[PDB]
């Protein structure tokens, strides 16, 4: 009765790292320029503990970007590969935030767009990271909130899914839900994989859309979650242990209480806690489901610019797990 | 330096058009050029190796000049590299002429890792070299935090003149993409309006607000915040994606927000109709209505002739609208 790892769906991989770890934290990891900055400064300035410690864990063996420069010790990055400094000090930045913080994550959520201001060095430093949460067999989303034709977003599942194996990505339906056929569907290869759509953002002006549009006397997000899982119906991803869920920020208490009472068994992405100011108590009694992992609060700058992330993100551990307990009683 | 505003008013003037030619290569595209180069002794690489502006590109200059039989022993880790920044180069050069703009979706560049993301550098490189305006289509859209770091890839990296924005979470995030404070520096983008995939009407048309449809809500929120930015006298502005297809919401924009930038895909590959797209959204200053052409010029095996054939009848209809 024993799946190896790699070999199964989504649903079944959220739902066994949640048994083991009983939490429904994502960690987020978006770096920013200040933050790569400041790890190599900090490492600089204390021979490179953290980089000395990345070094000696044995799955940084098995990542597919330049190994060889990884590798290398830091003195000699900065003395010799000077071209190589800023590709060194970002991957090893990710690899740290992981190793100090894995152990409390249900999930990992990276989002693209801080892979990508640099060019090509951020794609290098995104794979490997996206490599390294494969071989420590941790759930993974990629948040980019990917949107265009059918023909177009066949690109995108090649990247998230073939190339970063990425088990998870974010979307936006607006363009039409059709699009979920070649996002969640690989017709050539027969695989399916998983989403979650859009549903409520955390933005200030998110009602302005979401909430303001309706048809009839349903309100746009309504229309927009119950269209995505009409597409995960067709689709037939809960048969194949795949699943379309829901973004709902973490400020949207009204809309995460409709959402969860109209669609009691959906998947929720919840962002907006921490640095946004979203309401933890609130979000997670209003999302409450006894499966939690169908209730993923996503913590990324409260965790990752702190100094100490392993202790954030014990805490928020802690707090969502005492949340969970009243819950549950 | 210029603003976008005054570069397609320009370029309008130098070459009068209104095509936008889509550079959408995929692996099939990539595969099929490396074939027929292989074929016909490399003459369109050797073709590309004559252009002055190649010795400017930022990213591995020394591969792209080196003679294709060399790239095939000595550098095989940069052939897919070399052969899809080729494609790429073969089909600007090919077909720069008949171009207002160049439009390269985002999509078709990431899906080989960083590989592509050289390419797509090298390719704003070459068209910036060209002084050529440049579209980014990637249909952005984050919390503001966020779409910072698209500013910065797509507007100080790629050194693009626009991109393409899906403004459904907000329109504030606008704030963040086409305005940098701290810089004083103003871009330019386009928001999707309607788009071309076949149902789009679930959430553009079949949500409303007050007697309005969802896509005109969009629309009118997309220029209020136009005028917030005060974009327009720093010579930007947002404009909005209307589907080729799409002949009513078409019509529609362009009688009532009569001096807005109407970017148009879905003709060729998608089967919109080009007569009666240019005539609905027709403005005497055509660079107010971009016609996008990506697979039907790409796609062809005489893209040359095939973007002449569309710059002619463009110009044709351009014609007969005055
Ligand atoms: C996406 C959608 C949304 O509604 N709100 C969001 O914040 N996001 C993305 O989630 C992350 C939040 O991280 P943080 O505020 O905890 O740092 C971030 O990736 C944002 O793009
Ligand atoms: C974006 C929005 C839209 O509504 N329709 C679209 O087709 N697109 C993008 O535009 C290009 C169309 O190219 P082609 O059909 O002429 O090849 C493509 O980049 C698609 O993503």
């Amino acid at each position: 009765g024993l799946v190896p790892r790699g070999s199964m769906g989504f649903k079944v991989k959220l739902e066994k790292r949640r048994n083991a770890i009983n939490t429904c934290l994502c960690i987020g990891l978006d770096p920013d320029e200040k933050d790569i900055e400041n790890f190599m400064k900090n490492e600089k300035e204390n021979n490179y503990n953290n980089i000395k410690k990345n070094l000696k864990e044995k799955y940084i063996n098995n990542v597919s970007i330049k190994k060889d420069i990884l590798l290398k010790a830091p003195d000699n990055i900065i003395r010799e590969e000077k071209s190589e400094e800023f590709f060194y000090f970002f991957n090893h930045f990710c690899f740290y935030i992981i190793n100090e913080t894995n152990k409390y994550a249900l999930t990992f959520k990276m989002n693209f767009a801080f892979y990508i201001p640099y060019g090509s060095v951020g794609i290098d430093v995104l794979k490997n990271v996206f490599d390294y949460l494969y071989e420590l067999n941790i759930p993974t989303i990629l948040d980019m909130k990917i949107n265009d034709i059918g023909n177009t977003v066949k690109n995108y599942r090649k990247f998230i899914f073939e190339y970063l194996k990425s088990d998870s990505c974010t979307v936006n339906i607006y363009m039409g839900t059709n699009m979920l056929k070649d996002i969640c569907y690989d017709e050539e290869k027969n695989k399916y994989y998983s989403a979650f759509v859009l549903v409520k953002t955390t933005n200030p002006d998110s009602a302005i859309f979401q909430k303001n549009l309706s048809l009839d006397n349903k309100q746009a997000y309504v229309i927009m979650a119950q269209e995505a899982l009409n597409m995960s119906s067709y689709l037939n991803l809960e048969q194949n242990n795949e699943f379309i869920g829901f973004v709902v920020g973490a400020n949207s208490y009204d809309e995460m209480n409709y959402i969860r009472t109209y669609f009691p068994n959906c998947y929720i992405l919840s962002p907006g806690i921490g640095a946004q100011n979203g309401d933890l108590h609130k979000t997670l009694t209003n999302g409450y489901h006894k499966s939690y992992e169908k209730i993923l609060i996503n913590i990324g700058r409260a965790i990752t610019k702190n100094p100490y992330p392993q202790k954030a993100a014990q805490m928020y551990y802690d707090q969502i797990n005492a949340i969970l307990k009243q819950n549950m009683e």
